[PDB]
């Protein structure tokens, strides 16, 4: 019942926004049945109300073609009042209209460029002759005649702010002409629809805004005063600045807005009265609200400062918040990244009562977050906005118009060949012929990476499932690591049992363990981020901890995350190895990994994947089922699946039919697969080698060798050799034989 | 949560650091047992090694009980396998009082790995039939004793009996210097 407060709930008002067929900018259509429910009478001026507080007046008829539910309205009172057709509208009588005595217009300069006759004669006169339009300060309304249309704006009435243009009520246009950046930015405001996956978010904020404002008596009858201070954090772009802004547009209450850096100021004391100069101007329009942008820069912790401004800052804040003049009917919002670097005496009740956690979105909010992106694009038939929003699995609101706008510079981009692209105009057919597809937006998911990991980023050399030869047994655990949790999360809802989300490679070199982990990153569809052991230990002494945390919390923020650890055992020791080992930092390094895989913490769809060539050496802590729940081995490929390795390797290559693989997998016995490789590199450099010499040969004279030869193998194969002696396997074979001793080892099988 | 880390033994590493280490030992030292009165402050800690801690932090009124957690027997691992499984629906034929007298060693983390994968089996045929569903149209409602069987064969002890003896070695010297065993006052 948390959004009880956002259900619009059944309303004869609520009226849906249809096309109208016959009505003119000052008339609507409604069905007989509804006035019959309404009491209204054909010919009744009516208000029409709009999001972002956007109201009209018209003329209320009756209309046999029009659903009992829906009214019928033209696209001129549908831009006044921000509404699209399926939106609802609130509909209530007019009364005690009175005949207009002056009414000011402006013409608007983008439809009355080139037009130099009268505008009253051509346009107004005509356009209101004997018609007893009703208008409202603010309509934009459109007037035909001429050689082109001329939009017009009411700024001025007398009365206010409703009126009937009658024949005595004189009309007059002279005046400044109107931007068109003002009408183009009033329609781009933002609304509370724009917001998207805040649902619950969207509900609490109301809850302490919108509804107190509203219906003051509710919160009088129950006799407590609302909370007055909101504090919105998150990771950034999730829409904090965003809400703001809409909260903004969507309130009848002062808005005063902060930036945390722009209110300082050298001298002594000026910091302090310009923030009691905006709680001034804000309780002199009370109500009213502040928004305090960046809090974090402004107002940090008292005890950690050394700077007094900083200090005396936060204290005249806190004073100003509740101090002993408790301020009357202001409400204070405040955004920030980390609200822990805030003043805990800030964060208090009476000052940022009720913080407000604006996460992540799920699939649900990402597809409508790009809903509401995608709306003013053009999309063709074949688009799908499901399989994008759950293709963008660490995405934000940010992210997700990033996406959508690098869809559209690509369109651009293809349609960048017809065009010279110095030609002072553009042919109509090619603009008319642009549009968004969808190859566009599965190019942008190419390209797309979420903003948290622009750092955690490394190219990887594009290897697929095919490019392993061999290990079926172990891909087959790999895809469903990832797509089981993340595809079917209903299924592990219905059997109750939470995912196994940890896998560590063990085996000796050149065998696949990175190569596995380089599939990974392309073909699993979940965010990668790939860690190379060493990275994360710095010098000093808090510095190598708290890179293991800025680590794990990435993958949290950003899950499904694949958190893949080449070379673990640099970072997993077995604990209490040597007396000096930099002051004890990689002991203290494996308890922070050892609290962030499994700690006092809810788990998220963090896959923690790890290649070591050494695993006794693990402290046996990690391999705990929970941190590295498979232990798979990766062992020297077998004569099948050496058949497989060169099939891979060579697949691209152009080889002779007189080769056969075959042979080439009996003969070597104990190659590894990085082994198999160096023959066929090998093959291909003598190759080379002879084809260079040819040419050079056929360019001497004047002054071959399309394919790779059995001949190059018989020559490449003398310089090959086994990479991993038999006392290195033992060492690895004699792991598994643990694993396999402890437990496994005799067939379990339950009685009859 | 590892406090191992937080609290070492000091003067095992020379130099470690600046300093600092052996100093958050020192004012974790005061803070929990010093001059101060002290409050409804109760201490808990967590490590997998307590043989690092520094003795100071183990002395009475400072973590004062020093409780082992040993690897469940077969009684416990019956209810560990029951409290895994209470919101899970499984088969009334599959017995959960076989499972736990075939694992010894296994942990209570080993025992939910077992069960986890014979969820992940049971899922595996779930989608495999439906899938099967949609190719001619163009399951599986509790766990089976099978998906059990595949699943413990991928199964062994996390813990090693070399590991085993770690602990009850630090558990046994303060058995040994405990007194006189079991203690009985005279008459
Ligand atoms: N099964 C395989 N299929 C295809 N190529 C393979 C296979 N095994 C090894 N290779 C080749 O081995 C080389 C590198 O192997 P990879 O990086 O996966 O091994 P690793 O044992 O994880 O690494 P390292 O031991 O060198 O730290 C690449 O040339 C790759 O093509
Ligand atoms: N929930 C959302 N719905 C729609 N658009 C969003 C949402 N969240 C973010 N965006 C888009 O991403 C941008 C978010 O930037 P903003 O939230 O102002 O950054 P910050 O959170 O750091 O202040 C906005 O310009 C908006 O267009
Ligand atoms: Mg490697």
């Amino acid at each position: 019942l948390s959004t009880a407060i956002l259900k619009q709930k059944n309303r004869p008002n609520r009226l849906i926004v249809d096309e109208a067929i016959n009505e003119d900018n000052s008339v609507v259509s409604l069905s007989q049945p509804k006035m019959d429910e309404l009491q209204l009478f054909r010919g009744d001026t009516v208000l029409l109300k709009g999001k972002k507080r956007r109201e009209a007046v018209c003329i209320v008829l009756s209309d046999d073609t029009c659903s009992d539910e829906k009214i019928r309205m033209n696209r001129v009172v549908r831009n006044n009042l921000r509404v699209r057709l399926g939106d609802v509208i609130s509909i209530q009588p007019c009364p005690d209209v009175k005949y207009g005595k002056r009414i000011h217009v402006l013409p608007i300069d983008d439809t009355v460029e080139g037009i130099t006759g009268n505008l009253f004669e051509v346009y107004l006169k005509p356009y209101f002759l004997e018609a007893y339009r009703p208008i409202r300060k603010g309509d934009i309304f459109l007037v035909r005649g001429g050689m082109r249309a001329v939009e017009f704006k009411v700024v001025e009435t007398d009365p206010s702010p409703y009126c009937i243009v009658a024949p005595d009520t004189v009309i007059h246009c002279e005046g400044e002409p109107i931007k068109r950046e003002d009408e183009e930015e009033s329609l781009n405001e933002v609304g509370y629809d724009d917001i998207g996956g805040c649902r619950k978010q969207l509900a609490q904020i109301k809850e302490m805004v919108e509804l107190p404002l509203r219906h003051p008596a509710l919160f009088k009858e129950i006799g407590v005063k609302p909370p007055r201070g909101i504090l919105l954090y998150g990771p950034p772009g999730t829409g904090k600045t965003l809400i703001a802004r809409a909260v903004a547009n969507e309130t009848g209450a002062f808005f005063f807005l902060i930036n945390g850096p722009e209110i300082m100021s050298k001298l002594a004391g000026e910091s302090e009265s310009n923030l009691r100069k905006a709680f001034e101007e804000a309780e002199k329009n009370a109500p009213a609200i502040i928004f305090i942008d960046e809090l974090d820069a402004i107002a940090p912790k008292r005890e950690k400062t050394h700077g007094e401004v900083e200090r005396r800052i936060v204290s005249q804040l806190l004073t100003l918040m509740d101090g002993l003049k408790q301020r009357a009917h202001v409400i204070v919002m405040a955004a920030t990244n980390r609200p822990n670097s805030i003043d805990p005496a800030l964060r208090r009740f009476g000052r940022f009562d009720r913080e407000v956690d604006i996460g992540i979105p799920d699939a649900t909010g990402r597809l409508e977050i790009l809903q509401i992106h995608t709306k003013n694009m053009k999309l063709a038939d074949d688009v799908d906005l499901e399989q994008v929003a759950n293709e963008t699995h660490g995405h934000v609101g940010a992210d997700l118009a990033a996406l959508c706008s690098e869809a559209a510079l690509q369109a651009i981009r293809k349609k960048m060949d017809l065009i010279d692209l110095e030609d002072e105009t553009i042919d109509a057919e090619v603009m008319n012929s642009l549009a968004v597809t969808m190859d566009d937006f599965r190019w942008a998911l190419s390209q797309s990476n979420p903003s948290a990991l622009r750092e955690t980023v490394v190219e990887v050399p594009q290897v697929t499932w095919e490019d392993i030869g061999g290990l079926e047994d172990v891909k087959r655990e790999l895809q469903e690591l990832v797509q089981y949790p993340v595809e079917h999360p209903d299924k592990f809802l219905k059997f109750g049992m939470t995912p196994s989300k940890g896998v560590l490679f063990y085996g000796p070199p050149g065998c696949g363990k990175t190569l596995l982990a380089k599939a990974i990153a392309n073909e699993c569809q979940a965010n990668f981020i790939s860690i190379k052991g060493p990275e994360l230990l710095t010098m000093w002494f808090g510095e190598s901890e708290a890179n293991v945390r800025e680590i794990f919390d990435k993958a949290r923020q950003a899950a499904p995350c694949v958190l893949f650890f080449d070379q673990l055992d640099s970072i997993a020791k077995a604990r209490g190895g040597n007396i000096g080992d930099g002051g004890g930092a990689a002991d203290r390094v494996i308890n922070q990994i050892l609290t962030e895989m499994d700690g006092m913490s809810t788990k998220k769809n963090v896959f923690i994947i790890g290649a070591t060539n050494r695993p006794d050496i693990i402290d046996p802590a990690i391999l705990r089922p929970g941190r590295l729940d498979q232990l798979i081995y990766i062992p020297l490929p077998d004569e099948k699946s050496r058949v497989a390795i060169l099939k891979a390797n060579l697949r691209k290559s152009p080889v002779a039919k007189d080769v056969d693989l075959e042979f080439l997998a009996k003969m070597t016995n104990g190659f590894s697969g990085a082994d198999l490789t160096e023959i066929c590199q090998r093959a291909c450099k003598l190759a080379i080698r002879e084809s260079i010499e040819s040419e050079i040969r056929r360019e001497r004279e004047r002054q071959p060798v399309p394919e790779i030869r059995r001949d190059h193998f018989e020559e490449a194969m003398r310089f090959a050799r086994r990479s991993v002696s038999d006392n290195d396997i033992r060492k690895y074979e004699m792991f598994a034989q643990t694993l396999q001793q402890s437990r496994g080892f005799g067939s379990f099988r339950f009685p009859s």
